[PDB]
């Protein structure tokens, strides 16, 4: 009963690897499940954030804008010359109209 | 200092560290499994987030507004130079006939 | 040199010793967890600020008003030079047709 | 059969004790890819969301858009002018055609 103690312990100590042996299938279990998800959910959230990225790029219009404001200056040039030669005809309606 | 007392210690220290083991496994479980459950909390609020991101940004559609400007700024374009031309032309013309 | 009762004594302080370098091992790998998940949580809080942050910097960045009205100023300014246009558009046909004479 | 059997009990754990110093080893080793891919993923988007707030600055036309806002402006209070010059001046023309139609 000093060696029946160690044969039930020498039970016991089998009985405990067996249970640590499923107790590390359940961690693997675990950690598996946690990675996968991981892929699956940090993943997920870089696909919008890049579908964004497309949408950001299809609404620059910094080149129809640049543009819109360069032909309204072209525009804002040319009343310059269209002034001047308005007002030489102006008097030279006048001259006319005075001398019909 | 008997021998069937001594392997009844020993015994008792394999059955503790056989208890203390199991509860370490049993801790490390919980904690992979709250880690889980709290990356999936904040990513889906972040997840949400971002389709509200994917509307929103359609508010900085112009893209009608600034077809329609490029027209009438030509429309402007052709209402002016082309148009003091011909009436400069027609000066001309009314001046020879008085001519 | 082995008796039976001395090899058990050898094996409980044998024993003891790995239990408690057992102990410090696994409180290292609870703590690992702890550190990633802090990691985590700072790092995706942070995410989902500027998240926030760009998503006040739309509405900041929102002059479809401002636009639409330039846009409308702009019509204005045509329709306001239809009229003088057709004056001149029917005194250069009359003009033409005299001068062509 | 006493000496013959802790000699056995002490072989069962010497083995059961090395399983468990591979299993930590194994755990540990998992862990580390954990870390790894956890920190590697968060980085990605931490890269990929401070290249957002940089494109997303590309659709600030305020600047322009004020300036255009500004051009127009002008030109439609100075063509206000043109429009009323050009129209009496034609109007003058109008009244030398008719003369110069008759005779």
């Amino acid at each position: 009963s000093s060696e029946e103690l160690v044969k039930q312990l020498m039970e016991e100590i089998k009985t405990a690897t067996e249970d640590r042996k499923i107790d590390q299938e359940v961690l693997q279990m675990r950690l598996s499940h946690l990675e996968q998800r991981m892929v699956e959910d940090l993943e997920s959230l870089s696909t919008l954030q890049s579908e964004l990225l497309e949408k950001i790029e299809l609404l620059d219009y910094s080149s129809s804008i640049k543009q819109i404001g360069e032909n309204l200056k072209v525009l804002d040039r040319s009343l310059k010359p269209v002034i001047t030669t308005v007002s030489l005809m102006v008097e030279k309606v006048d001259l006319l109209y005075g001398k019909a």
